């Protein structure tokens, strides 16, 4: 057992700071909390939940190498980087992550759950669905000679193209130790293709996602650009959507009717438009995407917290550099979104799109998930790139 | 010719001890039953119909090390431990049994009606039928590389995801010899695989199952311990289903409804579950499923047998060993059914249930499967235990 | 322990039959011997070594159907089937075989020696060794669309066409889990070929054999009819030449300046001879060969025991019907060979063709494998053909 | 990007069918065929061509040194422990081109044949070695 004492305690739950407060942690959980058995003094730091990104790809990094790095390195030199990826979230103040895309991952996840390596707790969706030619389709831009000897991809490799091979797909992500279920709707903006807006699902094949996926439990979560293929995954049933950059009216009083999530990801829109007064840095196909399809999402996302659709926290990281994903809070607080908000967005907001009731809150019961910090957020953001405790499951990582 | 003389004799199409009868036996089959031409003299013991086993597995027994020898061994080394446990199973008195998985059991069945190895009649499914990533998916738990080279598997390996894949797995068991059709309609207990009773069939698929079946003249059996599996398979119009761990109220309505039966299996929930104390028995995805959902069974199979759901007679062995089928009556007596209907339920309900007429019954015009004990079960359910005689087609194998 | 009381003894050694004499068996060998604590009585009975078959098929019997079922009939079906001719084989006498070639004798050895079934001590020399269409190659005689399907074989399907190759063969035999290794020096009379004395193998390629064979301390068994091929196979050093049919003088020097030991075959001769006014049985392919080669074998056999070579027992049983080998000594003993000498051959003979040193003999520190006839065969051979006791490793079989 | 000591490594072992370090031993004939019989790019040869093509692929592949394994071992699936699964011709090419790229071979060696014919024909270090007698002590002396 172990008792906390945090000078300022955070209300998640209600989005205010309260007074002095004694945290009492054992097995784990936490057991009470009293306002005003070893003791850890925290008196002069703000003592907050642990924070979730629900966007992130621990398994990649972007770097002016990226796009030839996928015919050299093997799946172990990727496990070994995200060892110091993991290491650097967690040390970042994220104890809980939703990983949405990459076959080392849930190695990775297994790994931290067993105690080899450090890091947050992982929910992985594994390979992502797409269709032939999407978004997520991993023979995306090969020549036509690597393309024959590899084969046309199909549902075991995530690739459909009707209902039966949308269930098949399902349940061989399933198969595979997967936690939820991803898919691409629209085109993007990082992948070897054309299109970065055309609808690429039809309704029916998200519909038989959404359908298997319900069976086993799982929640689904669709990258969407363009307005008909976030409309599409939108009324197919869709737990969040992503990025969704050309939101329009239609599409927000629909996505407020079905109670849809909405995931922005500043960091990955304002990173990839910094990085294009740099002269050599994407392919001649990629470029005009990243330089047309980033930094829109800022004024697409105030407009939907003024309209009302519920927004979470997610940073697209993989793109960005772990470790940075705290800049996020600056650039929500910078587009209008309140700092009490922006702090709910990744506590409580994304327990509930996770669909877990045990964590995102310092209540008794709950896991004991503690992060502090030196100042104080609800007056100067800043404050969240200084992160001075880290606790996980009741084990100190960070003091 | 041969004229049998039975001190005391139960009828089974009633469930009562008549007194001493004269049984005359020529060509396989009973001509005539006397009450009160070679003799065979059993008037001390009590005369009884064969036994029939409707959940069998001969080509396997679990062990510790069975998980391990799926990549060593061949199907020769199982043929030739077959032959054991199938001379050990009709030793001890069961002259019919339904198999329910496995390759090696239509060339037993073949072999024992030519002569050449002594066993009972059997009753094979073949490959069972399942989803991906399901419980009798062939290539669960194999790592990548095993998986690539091995192909995913398709309707000709029992593995379907929609109506037309399910009708030719159907017609593929029908090539290959089989007598019935088996489905897993949720995960299972043993298999390594991480649910246990999630739902793994489509309404519209167990449909298609059964009506391709029906066909070719099949019944239909189904593994199911989660309710939503269960409820879609006795919807769908299975004959029986097999375990049924999480049997509710609504799920007992249908099957009294469209005259379901139910395997319960009390042995291997009893195997399972004594298996829990041994430190290293079982591997660390399959142990806890192995604590959960047994011994559950007893409570379930006590509750439908008050509630009017007809019960018929299955072990699971290959889970348990060999030879030791008939504690299945003393823990079916344990729990409450009462000895006369545990007897019936191995004799006319086992007919029923395999959809023949001329065996269960010592009847003139039936075949002639004759065993006897020497003390009397009615009273102390524990001489099954004791078979002093078997007969099977008007061959006697054990005097 | 047991004391087994023979009244009359052949000592192997000598050739002579002895007086009354006592055997003392325990742990599995024979211990003492006395001449003049349970009790054996085989006071009437002639008390005599274990007999061994040089050249047996364990996992076929030849009938008018062996052509046809090679596509349509699994290697399970063939176990099935060595069961009852293992059990066959064993009671008529014979307490040790050397298997030439098929693929489930070495699990029927392994299966036999965990007490699974019942059957002979068992050396498997597996698959056999071949040329590009050679007698034992397993794709001879298919039409080109299956050539195509399933391939050019290679060494690890036993066809070799080089030095390399062959040392490949005999490291892949020795990875199966053989005991010994086989070749087809020449063509054959009853394969799908059009040659049946032409020389298959090169010297270079029969010494790499040999050498590699050597290394592993494996014997090399060399099938061969023409005079080319066996001068050879002999050259090279193989231990033993079968059948041998065209065998003159040259060939008879080198044999017995090499020690090379000859295994005619009568029974094979004989049966393919008379199975010959049957109009209907051998395909028009293989007839002529059958009936120009067989019984050709006798006269070859009188020959080679008039100049000096030596000769131990063997059948090519599955050819002619398990279970009667003892006939190719009413054979052996018509053509000219002494009853006494024929006797040697399968028992002090046999151990020495094996390499093997702890059978054939009753004598202390021996296996306890002892058989008891009714009659005398030093006066009349035909008493071979009734075995009244058969014991192995010192577990009685027959009594 | 992770802390550890300096590495030298030989990468996939070198044998013979059916040799210690054979990757497909004890599989089921299924698998067996599924996977194909293994060559020099998986590490088994039988000849001199195909040792010299698995040395240049265990080159290609990253490696420091070479490791064969000359006799039988006692923790693979296996039967014989110390026969000699390697000829002296065949070590002396996967000497003769480990020699080229700079390389330095190291053997397993349990019985005392296979050890004989690995130290005579020139490999740099002897594993194990537990049937050593006078004449190999006196050649790896020499
Ligand atoms: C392994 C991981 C897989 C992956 C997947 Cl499945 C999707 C994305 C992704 O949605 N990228 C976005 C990047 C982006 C850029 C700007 C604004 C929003 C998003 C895109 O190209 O549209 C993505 O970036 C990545 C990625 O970084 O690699
Ligand atoms: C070859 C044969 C195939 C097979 C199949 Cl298809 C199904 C089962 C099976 O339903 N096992 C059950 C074992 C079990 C355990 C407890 C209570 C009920 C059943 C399970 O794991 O859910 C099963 O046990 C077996 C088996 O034993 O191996
Ligand atoms: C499975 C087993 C494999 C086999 C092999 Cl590998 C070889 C022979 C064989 O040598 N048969 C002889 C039969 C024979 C007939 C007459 C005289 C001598 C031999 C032949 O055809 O020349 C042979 O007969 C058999 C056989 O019977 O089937
Ligand atoms: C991955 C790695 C590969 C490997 C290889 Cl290539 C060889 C050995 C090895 O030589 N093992 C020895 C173990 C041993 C045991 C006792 C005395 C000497 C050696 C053997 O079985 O003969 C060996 O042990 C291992 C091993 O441990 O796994
Ligand atoms: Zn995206
Ligand atoms: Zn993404
Ligand atoms: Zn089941
Ligand atoms: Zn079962
Ligand atoms: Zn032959
Ligand atoms: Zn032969």
């Amino acid at each position: 057992p172990v008792a906390v004492q945090c000078g300022r305690l955070f209300d998640a739950r209600s989005g205010q700071l309260k007074g002095p407060h004694t945290l009492l942690v054992a097995d784990g959980r936490i057991r009470q909390v009293l306002p005003g058995a070893r003791v850890v003094d925290l008196g002069d730091k703000v003592c907050l939940p642990g924070w979730t990104d629900l966007h992130v790809h621990l398994g990649s990094q972007s770097s002016p190498q990226s796009y030839s790095e996928d015919f050299r390195l093997d799946p172990v030199d990727h496990a070994f980087r995200a060892v110091g990826y993991a290491e650097k979230t967690l040390m970042a103040g994220f104890t809980s992550v939703r990983d949405l895309g990459g076959e080392v991952s849930p190695h990775l996840r297994d790994a931290i759950n067993q105690g080899l390596v450090r890091g947050p707790r992982i929910f992985a969706a594994g390979k992502s669905i797409a269709t032939t030619g999407g978004h997520a389709d991993p023979t995306n831009g090969w020549n036509e000679r690597l393309a024959h000897l590899v084969g046309a991809p199909g549902p075991a490799e995530g690739v459909v193209n009707s209902v039966d091979e949308a269930r098949q797909a399902v349940r061989q992500r399933y198969k595979e130790g997967s936690d939820l279920i991803k898919i691409t709707a629209t085109g993007g903006v990082l992948s070897y293709a054309r299109s970065g807006d055309a609808p690429q699902f039809t309704v029916d094949e998200i519909k038989a996602v959404v359908d298997t996926a319900r069976d086993y439990g799982f929640r689904v979560a669709a990258h969407a650009h363009g307005t008909e293929g976030m409309k599409r995954a939108v009324q197919a049933g869709v737990t969040s959507i992503e990025h969704g950059t050309y939101m329009d009216d239609e599409v927000m009083r629909l996505m407020k009717q079905h109670g849809t999530w909405y995931v922005p990801t500043f960091y990955a829109g304002r990173f990839v438009t910094e990085k294009a007064a740099i002269d050599g840095y994407f392919p001649e196909v990629v470029r005009p995407k990243a330089a047309r399809i980033g930094a829109l999402i800022s004024q697409t996302a105030a407009k939907a917290y003024r309209n009302g659709v519920r927004i979470a926290f997610g940073t697209n990281q993989g793109v960005g550099p772990h470790g940075d994903n705290a800049r996020e809070f600056v650039y929500m607080v910078e587009a209008g979104i309140p700092a009490a908000y922006a702090l709910q967005a990744a506590t409580v907001h994304a327990a509930q799109v996770l669909g877990v009731d045990d964590q995102g809150v310092l209540e008794p019961g709950k896991r004991a998930d503690v992060i502090a910090l030196a100042g104080n957020p609800l007056e100067d953001i800043n404050a969240v790139l200084d992160v001075r405790f880290v606790m996980k499951d009741g084990v100190i990582y960070k003091q």
